[PDB]
């Protein structure tokens, strides 16, 4: 069973699940910030998303919501660790939510690429670990390394925007994506769940849970090394609906072929595995996790082969089996009808940490205050205390 854990940003570091995480982006650069594991392959570093920025960045210049000081104390870190331990046990607590996180958290990224030593488990690129500050029971403070899954940050520059980006390795003087091409790496999210969108189609807020997994489900499609490159489709496949039927069975086709490619080379590559760098890793328990993941079969040879069909499966599994339409649905969470609505200013949710304004089994749609029925939680017309508006 998946259990979403507690605790307090004031807590101390305990080498399990509170810890001081360099970034895969500052790999070597020993900057550390601290980390929370709110399930297993998946921690909160209540910090801004400032990979690739300067402080400049952060301010108004001269939609798009800006706040410099938004997650800077030691209250705000709090706040938002707490906010995102209640919208993953909203999350959690339907099944379908459930189910998407279960896929995520099993979906661990290959230990190599398609420049990594062929036969052999590479746990050594940002991709796939990050370093930490362990302490040891002689009273020494250490470094080591960790496999995760999924980082997520507090939001960059623009607050009510959120990303998701796989690690870009580079290579040969190129941008590297192994989850572009099969492998999968650590994904990461710049998320803010106190600043969600509003639409019509009679006005609507978004429920933050839905946000987030439409932002888990962005970071599914990279763990399986499924992120849709440069199409924009990924967002259209995200959405569902009747979006998806937008990309032409022309681009469905090469995206399917490609992918189908990709894992037939990641069959091959994981037939010749013989060893690993890393001492703690078992080769043959990390064999049957990829045979499991990427759905492969063994031939009379003892290789690892693509069964056809279930590659089909898998594939329709990752791309269809979760969008936000679904989920919403699913959830009884009111959704835009298309990806395409002009942008309605966002607008501020201050207390989602109050079961009378959200709780974590209903959301906005609390059913005791009769706001169940149709969606009236996120009318923004019926439910005028839960939001603000920004300025």
């Amino acid at each position: 069973p998946i259990t979403i854990n507690n605790f307090r940003y004031s807590d101390p570091v305990n080498n399990d699940t509170i810890i001081m995480m360099e970034p895969p982006y500052c790999k070597g650069l020993d900057i550390y910030y601290k980390a929370f594991k709110i399930t297993d392959r998946i921690w909160i570093v209540p910090e801004r998303y400032e990979f690739g920025t300067k402080p400049e960045d952060f301010n108004p210049p001269s939609s798009e919501y800006y706040d410099p000081n938004y997650l800077r104390t030691d209250s705000d870190k709090d706040r938002f660790l707490q906010t995102m331990v209640k919208l993953f046990n909203r999350i959690k607590n339907n099944v379908a939510g459930e189910a998407l996180l279960d896929k995520i958290i099993n979906a661990i990224p290959y230990l190599g690429n398609s420049y990594s030593l062929l036969d052999k488990f590479d746990t050594n690129s940002n991709s796939v670990s990050f370093n930490l500050l362990e302490q040891d029971p002689s009273g020494a403070t250490t470094k080591s390394a960790m496999l995760t899954n999924l980082i997520i940050f507090g939001p960059g520059p623009v607050l009510n925007e959120n990303e998701v980006r796989g690690i870009v390795l580079r290579v040969d003087n190129k941008n590297y994506f192994p989850c572009r091409d099969g492998f999968g790496s650590i994904m990461q999210m710049a998320f803010c769940p106190e600043y969600v969108p509003t639409f019509d189609n009679s006005k609507y807020f978004q429920d933050p849970a839905l946000i987030l997994m439409h932002e888990l489900i962005h970071v599914l499609h990279g763990l399986y090394g499924m992120q849709v490159s440069s199409h924009s489709a990924e967002e259209l496949f995200t959405f569902g609906g009747q979006d998806a039927n937008l990309i032409s069975i022309d681009i469905k086709n090469d995206l399917y072929e490609k992918t189908l490619n990709d894992y037939k080379a990641i069959a091959n590559k994981l037939s010749q595995v013989t060893s690993c760098n890393d001492p703690n890793i078992d080769i043959d328990s990390y064999k049957q996790i990829y045979q499991q993941k990427y759905q492969f079969d063994k031939d009379s040879n003892g290789q690892y082969i693509v069964n056809e069909d279930k590659f089909q499966i898998l594939y329709n599994s990752i791309m269809y089996g979760f969008t936000e339409v679904e989920l919403g649905k699913k959830f009884n969470i009111k959704t835009r009808l298309s990806y395409f609505s002009m942008n309605h200013d966002p607008v501020k949710i201050p207390n989602l940490l109050d079961d009378t304004i959200y709780n974590d089994t209903e959301g906005f749609n609390i059913e005791s205050k009769d706001l169940k029925s149709e969606y009236k939680g996120q009318n923004m017309r019926v439910n005028t205390n839960a939001f603000r508006n920004v300025d």
